[PDB]
DNA sequence: ATGTTGCTTAGTCC
DNA sequence: GGACTAAGGCAACA
């Protein structure tokens, strides 16, 4: 199908009722956007569907897309993702704001799980219902070369994707792994509040990822 | 009030 | 693999 056909479906998809039903208990939940609108619904991926890098998260954060409707934004996630973006000449604007004008150049981000988990941990299930989905976008995005996982359930997902064994490809930060056709498999520290707040993952570090990603990408 | 909640990793143990 | 949790720093939240 093409991305109309994959945006429609994908946002009136219902299979997983764990999260159907968490996607919409959250909105809400945080008090600094009570009484606002919430997507709450399927997160599509965003950026360009001419990428040679793909970013690839966990989940939508529960007031992050799950709010906004645009992958990572909205969130401390996003504060911390998207500026490094532009820093690393890949995209249009240092924000995100839904509704705006932002543009991303040579990269598209999406995530293992599209609906709101809780605790932002998806079970095994959700991870394989969900992984239909990431089959049709990936199928939507031909010119990726560099598949940079964000964080060890991101990693295991497309290790799954692609029919790579666990043992021979570990999660860490920095691993880098081949592909068929001379592409690449990347592993990073998830962009979690969680990792940069913490010094788990800086600014410099995932910077660095980026530069990585671009090098081997051809960018 | 100032204590709690909430935003992955890495290791334990079965 | 699966279930569980200490640790990490910060600040919205209550
Ligand atoms: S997580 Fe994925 S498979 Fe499950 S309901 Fe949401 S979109 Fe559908
Ligand atoms: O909502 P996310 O994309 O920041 O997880
Ligand atoms: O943000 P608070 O401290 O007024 O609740």
């Amino acid at each position: 199908m093409d991305r109309e056909a994959f945006v429609q479906t994908l946002t009136a998809c219902r299979l997983c009722p764990r999260l159907v039903a968490w996607r919409e208990e959250v909105v809400g939940r945080k008090r600094a956007f009570r009484g606002e609108p919430y997507w709450a619904r399927p997160v599509p991926g965003f950026g360009d569907p001419e990428a040679r890098i793909l970013l690839f998260g966990l989940a939508p954060g529960a007031h992050g897309s799950n709010r906004t409707g645009r992958p990572f934004t909205g969130d401390a996630s996003g504060a911390f993702l998207y500026p490094l973006l532009h820093e690393a000449g890949l995209s249009s604007k240092p924000e995100s704001l839904p509704g705006d004008d932002l543009r991303l150049y040579g990269v598209y981000l999406t995530a293992a799980v599209r609906c709101a988990p809780p605790k932002n941990k998806p079970t095994p299930e959700e991870l394989r219902a969900c992984a239909r989905w990431t089959e049709v976008e990936l199928g939507l995005l031909p010119e990726v070369r560099v598949y940079v996982a964000l964080g060890r359930i991101a990693l295991e997902a497309l290790l799954a994707h692609f029919g790579l064994r666990k043992s021979a490809h570990p999660f860490r930060h920095g691993a880098h792994y081949p592909l068929p056709g001379g592409r690449h498999l990347l592993a990073s520290y998830h962009v979690s509040r969680q990792n940069t707040q913490t010094g788990r993952l800086t600014r410099e570090m995932f910077l660095e990822v980026l530069m990585e990603a671009k090098r081997l990408a051809g960018l």
